[PDB]
């Protein structure tokens, strides 16, 4: 549409994003009702899905589409691992983890993106994953240190290590998503999987809500 990729993909998940973010769990995680223990079980659950995500991308950025875009620098799911570390006290949340069944769906749609190569389709993920760490990221550092209490050290995931200039790196983030060379067909299709990225995500938050 007229106004470039960035805002048609802000204003097409507008939506699922409002869902998502509304969440009980999320909810209830920011506003202090829950713990450090549920914010571990999210995090825990982020690893898996972040592991997943990074393969893909890997495998995109390795066929040669959206290179700029798919800056390793944002790699989260080491520094997961060392937040999860801090938070569990040892290395035992490994062997003891498993994916909820919300992360079932959300890695296998994932590894399926990363077996085809699926550029368009791993650029809507790395969308609503990364560019909202970027830039709601803080405000969930902020609140788990403030309510819980958590050392911003275990907060690896929100820090962005290596990226100095936060405001310019999310502006020419949304400049490279305009710049990508894009068919009708494969515009509709990041778009479409955009939302389901958002649609993964929230039903990971019900989940975590849950049980499970
Ligand atoms: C499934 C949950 C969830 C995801 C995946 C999410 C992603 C997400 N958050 C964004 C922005 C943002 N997101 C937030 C806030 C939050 N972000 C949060 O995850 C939480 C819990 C808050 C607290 C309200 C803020 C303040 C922005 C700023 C805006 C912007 O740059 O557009 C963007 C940027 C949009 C854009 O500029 O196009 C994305 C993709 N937001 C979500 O809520």
């Amino acid at each position: 549409a007229t106004a470039g990729l960035a805002v048609e993909l802000k204003q097409s998940t507008a939506q699922a994003h409002e869902k998502a973010e509304h969440s009980t769990f999320m909810s209830d995680l920011l506003k202090g009702r829950l713990g450090v223990a549920e914010f571990t079980r999210l995090q825990e659950q982020a690893w898996l899905f972040y592991t997943a995500l990074e393969q893909a991308v890997d495998a995109v950025r390795a066929s040669g589409f959206a290179e700029s875009l798919l800056d390793p620098a944002l790699n989260r799911a080491e520094v997961l691992a060392r937040d999860l570390d801090k938070l569990n006290g040892s290395s035992e949340w490994r062997s003891r983890i498993t994916a909820s069944p919300a992360v079932i769906d959300y890695v296998n749609r994932l590894e399926e993106i990363r077996d085809n190569v699926d550029g368009p389709a791993l650029v809507a993920h790395h969308y609503v994953r990364y560019l909202g760490d970027l830039s709601g990221g803080q405000v969930i550092a902020r609140m788990m240190q403030r309510h819980y209490g958590v050392d911003p050290e275990a907060l690896g995931f929100y820090h962005f290590e290596g990226i100095a200039k936060l405001k310019v790196y999310k502006d020419e983030y949304r400049e490279k998503l305009n710049n990508l060379e894009l068919s009708d067909e494969q515009r509709e299709h990041l778009l479409k999987e955009a939302t389901d990225a958002f649609v993964f995500n929230h039903q990971v938050f019900a989940d975590l809500g849950k049980g499970l």
